[PDB]
């Protein structure tokens, strides 16, 4: 009998945003793209993010995601989106 960590623990995920397969929703606010893993650069995750998704977010921008990948969906569901580098 033991205390656990909290239910709602959302899944915060850290990475940086490819060019190859970033795809947006097509005519609908979001984007889908592959957050390349830095402990392992072939471990890329369809990060999927919907809503205004910033000006700021570019391929090669290191980012962090928050939301959860669920058993049986292929894509992580990021119900919010952190950009590092601006428009540089």
């Amino acid at each position: 009998m033991a205390t656990p960590q909290d239910k709602l623990h959302t899944v915060r995920l850290f990475g940086t945003v490819a060019a190859d397969g970033l795809t947006m929703l097509d005519g609908a606010p979001g984007v889908r793209f592959r957050l390349e893993d830095k402990d392992n650069t072939s471990k890329t995750v369809w990060v999927l993010y919907k809503g205004a998704v910033p000006d700021t977010f570019k391929p090669g921008v290191e980012v962090i995601i928050e939301g959860g990948l669920a058993p049986g969906e292929d894509t992580f569901k990021a119900r919010t989106l952190m950009t590092k580098c601006p428009l540089e």
